[PDB]
């Protein structure tokens, strides 16, 4: 699309200093070529030019005192990218690398992911360059309070609902919510998601991402007249998402055989399929040791230090941990192993070279993270619904809706790709389904945003 | 009722310059005689005197620029008549004839209609003397933005929820909502109803009015130990309501045999009962040609120019289009044809002379529009519920509730009429059921409003 | 001006049912012909078409209980006509005749009067058809509370500042303010003017109108190389404005020789120039007897029952009481007496026939009320300034500013009339000066309002 | 100061991509060394680290339609840098070069300038990459409305008061204010400064900057036991500031002899000291021709194309136009001419190399722009005071306060420099006086911001 090509060129030039953002825009816009070409009306209202600019960006100062009385200063961000279809929504990330470029990229992607869920949720991302590592509980609390003391004025249950991300878990959410309720003088607990149950959190929230990624894979087996049962899976991390996946895989007849750590990776040809095995992952996570070895020590299974599990022969690869985990180097090993299923779970766990490469492979199935990991945002939307109804749903209710929607995200993505003649391209399909709803909404709302 | 008679006399005199409003009050209050007489307490708190005065009236200036850069000025209205039982609710009408008199009349009636639904909905009406005919899409957009830039401050999801009416459809709602969200800085999509699905609209909303009018007729057959099946129906228009009715009639064993236009009317003894036939109506509507002839041309069926279909012999008459469509002249032809069922669907499609006349006829069944067309406001209440829960209901869910409530509106109306000894007077029955809930609510709330 | 002529024709037709409003627009717009013709740019932005439509109109229900427990229902109004140059400002009128037509007319005129003061004050008018006659203090209080319980949400110190008018004096202002502060939970006493001193009222407020009308007449003598001293004046009423005028006239070397009542009028060739004489007027006002006779009884001066003092030969005529007091019948007597000075003080105390007539008279000086009575709104602006500074000015300060501005209003009016070649036409001059500031402000603010 | 040195090093590294901002911080912080060293307590509360981070940054999307119906998208900014001593305050700049770096730099400097005025004014800056060149009046209006539709929620008379800057003059302010009042539903005219008189603008506002820069120079003559009279001045531009300066210089016994344009510069050994001469500048400005030649054509004075007037021998140099106008190349010519007075008027009209150079010159007097051009922000504070009092001050009042404060800014700056042993260093002196008030305020307010 000449139109699409022009917008990418303008972005590349204007936001040169925001490499992460530029790359994401190109990657996403480049798959919409066919859709845009079918809708000349978009260009007439500068639809794409509007979409690439967040509705609202807020950055603010965050001074806070440590346990020693020393004063520190960090910077807070909230990028409210697109709210055409619901209140803005997206996690908060606390990591020393956070800057505007990164917030925009995660926030642009969030809008597309949120649109796929089929729930009314806009897209946003925020956080701070604050580093929670080595801070006391009390220091994290004071930071969260100082952070919320400015943020509260920009968010709210019908405005912008933040959630957890790297560096922000239940604990940080609890502290931020405590400050919020005190300043605003009311409950409004739907202002954040990822809450503890005692004050409005949803059942299945910890399992959401991992389970949802398996319900998606299941929809893939079905499409391919295949089956999870018997299937072996290579996982990354031993974290929340890894834990949730292993668990549902096990329950489903499949088994993970690997886990990974910054220290290396383990192989467990038996499968991390036991209550004992599975629960221990929570142990390791708890420990705060940060060693995947502990699992091999404990179970007496192979531990290959400083090594990625991407070399093992398995039926399904699911990177559940870090960005750019799979590089060309890892993709080639994956390819050489004749794995048909490549399923991104963690956010951007594959470099673009690696991605194109895997996508060029005619026999493979490559699923993008924005669709596969949608189960977590899906449970965040269910928590907001529960908080608005002022009641709790049962775990069977949440899990059953989770399951039906994950299947729909896969199926709709395939259908969309197919319709624009792209074949079974789950990557473009996700982008397209996500884009269409947003475009419909913006076209109907006129030129205001 | 001397009390009722006195209030009507005061209205007639004070609002002499608002003929439309005066007539509506008389017509409605005059049927409550029996109820009021049973509740002396009403008069002690000047219940009727309060009811006839809207809680709040807002009129405002609306300057806007056309595509040529010329500046135009129209007037905006919102009459918030009664909010005893829910947020005010009612459509917006854009037509050069709009003035306060007309807003008050539609708004007084809206309060009674909304009360019948059994949902928590107050009554209001608004609009502008702006004429959307001959305006570009862009001109309508700029007008909607200018209109909302003042209106937003008077409405809100828990305050006043506007909806479509003459001159205001999905397109205008979309543009007004776009401006609203931008000014308020949040989502709050329950602020308007009749929205597109992409941003919160409900399934069955387009079909709501027409379908609901048929579920009501069905409750009438049942009362009269009769049946829809086999029944033939004379419709008016080829619009949304006509389309929805034909459709559900067909599905139900009945058939419409007429349609109408400003150009005349058509007769199709076969019935507009085919997918082809039915869907074409949407075609004609789309065309923007405004000719019922196109249907006869297309299907090769009779077209009688400049003629109302009220002369054809059918089992059921359903005027689905314009006010004062049926006059004495048309009622006599209807009477002479021995039609037992007279069912108003469009708003005030019968003149009062014609109405009294039909009502004097001992063998007929006359149903008032405020009850029969309640399916549209009913779906607006379901959309508000869905937006508050932050989810969508399925089409089966909406349709099933629609159906049960429409039956209840008929049944409750008959029961009420019967209890005050009025026989099967669906017209007074609607007024009475509507009035009672409102009165209960106002009596309990005291003298504040 | 063809443009001016067209707008008047459109008004006449659209607001046919609002005779009072139509007449005022014609009278005002017709004098701007020359100014409009000098500014073609006005028509390009539909300046006049916008001006004739109030920015915002609010009407609301007002139920209240009397001392006997009976419930009454009145209607409340606030027409916020033009706020281009300041918060809306204008009195509240409680009289059974009040309707929208009358509010619009007084409110359109208010905008022009407020603009002349040179202070930042927009124009508005409001009130109720509530009749304070025969009500107890307690009944007036309950009404004022019920009235404010809705009004508070539409006004505020930086939004709309109401003041007294017919039927609304210090007492009503006090009660409305009491309810306002209680609902809003703060002080904000600049929300109303005409307050008692104990809670923010300004010194000279009772004298403001009457005194200001004399400082204006003084500027007229100066223009005409004449003098107040020796001058005799015919007044109307024995009220606040009459009292203030007599007082300042006396102090200035002049003397009033008449007063009037619904019962007739008195002649006091000595002059109502004594402390005794002057103060008694307050007595009569207090009495609540409503008889100008009491003054003649008391002083043994002529009392001509059922007669207007417009037949007495005096140097200056100042109608200080009621609308359309001076008709053609009275103008002819005035003319026949060779009075050169005709100075409207009360609001619209002259019919239009009478007005044109007096204006056709080559030797006379006719001053319009909107300029002459501006001293009262001027003191309302000074009260708002004092309340914003949170202090009180001395009486010398208020009186001295009052005086300088009244002179300026006369002088600017003459200068303006002169510049458009109209001669010493104080009537058109007022309209023109008032219009120009408003037009400047609207042109600079764009097409929003 | 090791502390100061450390903060600069951190800034340089963290904001590498914001060169303009980095340079400004270094330049300002490096002169505070002596003050910081005297207050160890600052470092204990991370005072400098907090100061270099704006309290709040807002960026937002700005879609707007041109006269042809085409849709454009720009980006809006508001950097609310420091509000310790008053509502944030600072101009809006519309220029295609605008980005966050530039907003931060102008906004950091604004905080120091505003602090010097002695009025309660914080510091901020905002704008858009929108280019007003070649736009119609109507296009600028639509942009201003779209811009304000988001901005209004972040500003307000007690929060953030924007003012004009490059690309934003009375016209843009008028349009933005029009939209603001319409959305907020009240007056609050103190929300912006630089307004037209009709709606609250202050007398002397157009003359403020230029006049104030001359009252400062006068305080310099006094310090140096010298005199303006007889003095000759080289100006840059023929704009507002140049016009105001020439005017007051003339009146004071001095004379400008040069003016400049993008086309070259003119020399008028007589002096641009005549009503005719002076007023023509307004002519040239009006013309929109953008040619300083027109002055030479008109007066028959020398015009040296493509040349800066920095080579002429005069007593005083006052660059009143563009950034980095004076480079090393121009400073050397200035130096070689033995000019003692170097007075920056325009914002950053000298490069840093040039600055250091001039500052190394033992016989010269170099005055920084942040102090010299403070007269414009000073009149903005007086306009806010007038709008809060709801009255206007006379021109003599504004001018007299302007004058006394400008003298004080010079005198306090010298006194401060002197106290920290820096001699007559007006550049460091400005920084120091500005910094001290801000530091006092932040130390007293604690660690919140």
């Amino acid at each position: 699309s000449k139109y699409v090509d022009r917008v990418i060129a303008e972005v590349e030039k204007k936001y040169a200093d925001e490499p992460e953002f530029v790359q994401t825009v190109e990657e996403v816009l480049s798959s919409l070529g066919p859709v845009v070409d079918a809708h000349p009306e978009y260009e007439e209202v500068a639809l794409l030019e509007r979409m690439v600019i967040p509705e609202r960006v807020i950055e603010f100062r965050v001074p806070w005192e440590d346990d020693n009385g020393k004063v520190h200063v960090n910077t807070g961000y909230r990028v409210q990218f697109n709210g055409a279809i619901g209140p803005y929504l997206g996690g908060l990330r606390f990591a020393p690398s956070v800057n505007l470029s990164i917030m925009k990229f995660l926030g642009f992607e969030q809008a597309f992911k949120d649109s796929l869920t089929t729930l009314p949720m806009g897209g946003a991302k925020g956080g701070s360059d604050f580093d929670p590592n080595g801070k006391s509980d009390r220091e994290v609390m004071r930071f969260c309070q100082a952070f919320m003391t400015e943020l509260y004025r920009h968010i709210g249950p019908d405005i912008d609902v933040p959630a957890g991300d790297l560096g922000v878990g239940a604990r940080e959410l609890g502290y931020m919510y405590g400050q919020y309720r005190k300043i605003v003088g009311g409950f409004y607990n739907g202002v954040l998601t990822g809450k503890a149950r005692s004050f409005g959190g949803s059942l299945v929230r910890p399992e959401a991402t991992g389970y949802g990624s398996v319900y998606y894979v299941e929809a893939v087996m079905k499409h391919e007249n295949d089956t999870l049962v018997g299937k072996t899976v290579a996982l990354a991390g031993f974290g929340n998402v890894a834990w949730g996946a292993a668990k549902k895989l096990a329950e489903l007849g499949a088994k993970a055989v690997t886990l990974s750590g910054p220290d290396g990776y383990i192989y467990d040809p038996e499968g991390i399929t036991t209550e004992e095995k599975i629960n221990y992952m929570l142990e390791m996570r708890a420990s705060g040791r940060n060693k995947v070895q502990d699992y091999a020590d404990k179970f007496g299974v192979q531990f290959f230090p400083g090594e990625k599990p991407w070399g093992q022969k398995v039926d399904i690869i699911m990177p559940c941990a870090t960005q750019n985990d799979v590089d060309l180097e890892q993709a080639k090993k994956i390819v050489a192993n004749n794995v048909k299923y490549y399923i991104e779970v963690a956010n951007m766990p594959t470099t673009n070279e690696a991605l194109r490469f895997l996508m060029q492979q005619p026999n493979m199935v490559v699923a993008p993270s924005k669709a596969v990991n949608a189960g977590g945002v899906l449970v965040s939307g269910f928590e907001m619904s529960q908080n608005s109804e002022r009641l709790s749903w049962t775990a069977e209710e949440v899990d059953s809706k989770l399951h039906q929607v994950m299947t729909d995200i896969h199926d709709g993505s395939a259908a969309a790709a197919e319709r624009y003649g792209l074949g079974y391209n789950l990557v473009a399909g996700a982008n397209i389904v996500g884009f269409q709803k947003i475009a419909d909404a913006m076209m109907a709302q006129g030129i205001a945003w």
